[PDB]
């Protein structure tokens, strides 16, 4: 008789049924302004976070969620009388956060606990939670659900294109970013989640126009093998969001295809202006 517990952290983008899930839980990721402003919707809104970002000098960084509070779920969860839990955070190659937060396994013996590691964030990592609660609600045993996300985690595809890759550079989640920034000041490329969950260059294009272009062929690639939920995610770049969106229904692809913002944890690294999609496997 499992009773599976699901956790997050609030860069996952949580489809609308899965929200107020009794299920899911969700840790806050902090921002650090001047040391300003802190947490989404506590201390900040999205809209002073914009403004927070235009009007200070120095860049916006972001800490891991709490190992403290985690900690202190775990516990609840078990004396709640949960069973299994399922941890889907943010990328180990975006944040030490996954890699740091491993040995609590071994801290809460009385739970059966997997945390596999996202690679991604945003829309994709909501899919997860989502897909692992109706393969919960399917009767599937917790390793072969554990199984079948892993398997969903190798399907999804981030690919990325921004305003400025300042926030990706500087902030430190494009990989070699600072030995390669130079070469790609000057142009519009195209970047994507690696196989091991890392910002990468996928492609140097020279044009915003053909980024835009190009990012709807390769969804197309991307998604020749199966079905897939397809998220079209920017950061107040309503334009070029629709831009891609009319490029993907002209592709054929309106079906699965959606679009959702990202928020000030994301923008941060990302910059304003910024779009992207993700795909995510359907269950
Ligand atoms: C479809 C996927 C597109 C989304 C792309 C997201 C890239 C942005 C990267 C986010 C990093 C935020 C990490 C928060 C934890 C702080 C880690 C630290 O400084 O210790």
């Amino acid at each position: 008789a499992m009773k599976l517990a699901l956790i997050t952290d609030t860069s996952a983008y949580l489809p609308e049924a899965i929200e107020n899930h009794e299920d899911v839980y969700v840790l806050d990721i902090p921002i650090i302004i001047d040391g300003k402003t802190y947490i989404e919707g506590q201390n900040l809104t999205l809209d002073q976070y914009y403004d927070k970002l235009a009007a200070s000098k120095e860049l916006p960084k972001t800490s891991q969620p709490s190992l403290a509070e985690l900690d202190d779920l775990l516990c609840q969860l078990e004396k709640e009388g949960y069973t299994h839990v399922l941890g889907l955070f943010i990328a180990a190659g975006i944040s030490g956060f996954w890699q740091n937060i491993q040995f609590l396994i071994e801290e809460h013996p009385n739970l059966t606990i997997a945390f596999p590691d996202t690679k991604i964030t945003s829309a994709p990592q909501g899919n997860l939670v989502r897909n692992a609660l109706m393969c919960s609600r399917e009767g599937m045993d917790f390793d072969v659900i554990v199984n079948k996300i892993q398997s969903q985690i190798e399907k999804i595809e981030g690919f990325i294109v921004v305003n400025d890759l300042n926030h990706l550079v500087k902030g430190g989640r494009l990989s070699n970013g600072s030995a390669i920034i130079g070469n790609l000041l000057s142009i519009k490329p195209v970047l994507h989640f690696n196989e091991e969950g890392k910002i990468v260059v996928y492609e140097k294009v020279r044009t915003e126009k053909k980024a835009l272009k190009r990012l709807a062929e390769i969804v197309k690639e991307m998604t020749a093998d199966g079905e897939y939920d397809i998220a079209i995610i920017h950061s107040r770049a309503q334009d070029k969001a629709e831009q891609l969106y009319n490029l993907l229904a002209k592709a054929g692809l309106k079906d699965d295809l959606e679009i959702v913002s990202f928020g000030g944890v994301i923008a941060t690294h990302l910059g304003e202006g910024a779009v992207a999609f993700g795909i995510t496997p359907k269950n």
